[PDB]
């Protein structure tokens, strides 16, 4: 099983038009987790390894997919996949592979927890694990937190993702933070979130309410924080709208004059995870390529989990704003088998 | 008078190999406050305004003339002349101008206020310009920031800066922030300082303590306390003395050590004294990308590195962005303002 089901929420599945984001991975039919598992299996056989064929299935599947097939070579083997892996490979193959094979939740809530320990605030990766979770989501992540604490000799009973957090944050900022954290944003029912190809989007935002909200802001404090965190993206963009019929300026353009550091820097994502999503995290790729090699863990984070949401957009954005494929980005910055999964990911099938 | 001295800290004025930075603005020869506030005055005479005759006085200055400048205008004609400049201009010239006039620790207090006014924290500007000043001067910036509050309608009695950044900061960042402002940095008498160009930095540096400290951070206060701590001339020392121990650099070390504004922080420290010119150079650089605006961040670092080491940055700007600081500077800005900034970086008009 997997503590974020079988899909990501359906609310980061529509651009704020209500049309269907594209994925680079989507539900395999046919999926059989035995089948995949015993394939995995043989191709660990023997002194060496058949990488493309481990590539071929793990990068090919969702996180739900990927939890069932551990659940099955776990009980049709008696071995742990994940430990077969790590014995099997080794550098940045390795890693990656760690990446995919561990449940999504407990996948953020490590990184999480890396931004955190140490000196300083690695508040880049907080805001974007943090602008791209929602409800739901948040809750299963900070649960499996608490399982990364344990999982790394930590015998504080109380110590949580939230408890973290507040002595590593302050100010606006930390206000900003947990308000998500909190997982106390505007939810949709999953029957109104399925019926968006059918009814659109204005039947889940609320005009009155973007009114409002616009004229409560053009006054601006928890104010921006309220209607930038809580408000879905749907609603958000809405919003967006309206305050610049009414204003002449954008809300973004508000945000920026208005706000500075790390708490403008979160609302700026987290108002565009809403209106101009595949250049946001096309750039956010783009920053993790930057210079060197090495901000590995944020490309493979962001491949891994955007592919199963809109990684086909963000690609179609990232060649639009920067010239180049993000294949081509993603194969000058990084080699191997690590490169070839990346790839994969993106849907570029060898062999 | 100035709160800052007739010059800034000669700590900022050599290189770590102990070599004279060289700024674009010296301290006048014959310089005559009274003669400049004259002509000044007579400049703003009739319905407009020689802008160019008030450029070449205030943007060929030092922070000191200028502020003997304000002093003698002040009591040859009875007038104040901020008041009278501002009066007299408009737009990002009358900015500029209000920059330019006001003693350096002021206007850096001014925009330390207006980083943590407002939502959220502007780290840059408090990395910025926390990373550019010695004990006195910080000294000197945070009696000027409780003078800002007053001028800006503080009854609070105790408000000071450190109240206001320490509301406004915490974790790793917050402790080095507060040290740097608690103005505890080793010191390097001005006897000592002034014996550079005679002595070398041998004689003010210590390669017990480097080694010491290399040594240490290899292995947490721990590095705040070198890294804000030492001179830069000590810093550069343990420098590469770290990497002649360990084959990885004390930069590469601190990036893959510390994460957010406490890098940053760290980061810009480390520059300051071992790859200064780079550093203030894409600063630069960053003040212009975009648009208009960080139109403060560049008049603040022209306006003050224009003293110390403004040539040297010049020089870095064209190696690593192919331009001429002037040009990316022309190409930024405009009118007055922009004749203004070209003054300040040696081109007269
Ligand atoms: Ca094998
Ligand atoms: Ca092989
Ligand atoms: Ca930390
Ligand atoms: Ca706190
Ligand atoms: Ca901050
Ligand atoms: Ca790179
Ligand atoms: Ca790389
Ligand atoms: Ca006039
Ligand atoms: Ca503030
Ligand atoms: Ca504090
Ligand atoms: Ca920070
Ligand atoms: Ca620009
Ligand atoms: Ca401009």
């Amino acid at each position: 099983i997997s503590e974020f089901g079988i899909t990501r929420s359906l609310i980061h599945s529509f651009d704020p038009h209500g049309k269907h984001y594209r994925p680079t991975i989507k539900p395999t039919t046919g999926f059989s987790a035995s089948a995949d598992a015993e394939r995995l299996h043989r191709s660990m056989k023997g002194p060496g390894t058949n990488e493309l064929a481990i590539i071929n299935i793990l990068a090919r599947r969702t996180n739900y997919e990927r939890q069932e097939i551990c659940q099955s070579y776990k009980s049709l083997y008696k071995q742990d996949l994940k430990d077969d892996l790590k014995s099997d490979t080794s550098g940045d193959f390795r890693k990656v592979l760690c990446q995919l094979i561990v449940d999504t939740p407990y996948m953020l809530a490590k990184s999480l927890y890396y931004a955190m320990k140490g000196l300083g605030t690695n508040d880049r990766v907080l805001i974007e694990i943090f602008t791209t979770l929602w409800n739901d989501e948040m809750k299963a992540v900070a649960d499996a937190y608490k399982q990364v604490l344990k999982d790394k000799g930590s015998e504080e009973s109380e110590r949580s993702l939230v408890t973290d957090m507040k002595k590593e944050t302050c100010g606006d900022y930390e206000y900003a933070l947990l308000s998500l954290v909190q997982a106390e944003r505007d939810d949709i029912p999953i029957l109104q979130l399925k019926a968006i190809p059918d009814k659109g989007v204005n039947s889940i935002i609320n005009h009155e309410l973007a009114e409002a909200d616009a004229k409560d802001l053009y006054a601006s404090e928890r104010r921006i924080t309220r209607v930038i965190c809580n408000r879905t993206p749907y609603q958000l963009y809405l919003t967006s709208e309206i305050y610049f019929k009414m204003y002449g300026k954008t809300l973004l353009e508000h945000i920026e004059s208005e706000t500075s550091g790390d708490y403008r820097k979160l609302l700026v994502a987290v108002l565009r995870y809403a209106i101009d999503r595949p250049s946001l995290i096309a750039e956010w790729l783009h920053d993790s390529m930057a210079g060197l090699g090495t901000k590995d863990y944020a490309l493979m984070r962001l491949l891994i989990t955007r592919s199963e949401i809109d990684l086909q957009d963000i690609m179609d954005a990232y060649e639009s704003i920067y010239g180049k494929s993000l294949l081509n980005a993603v194969k000058d910055d990084t080699s191997g088998d690590y490169r070839r999964t990346l790839c994969v990911l993106m849907g570029e099938i060898y062999n």
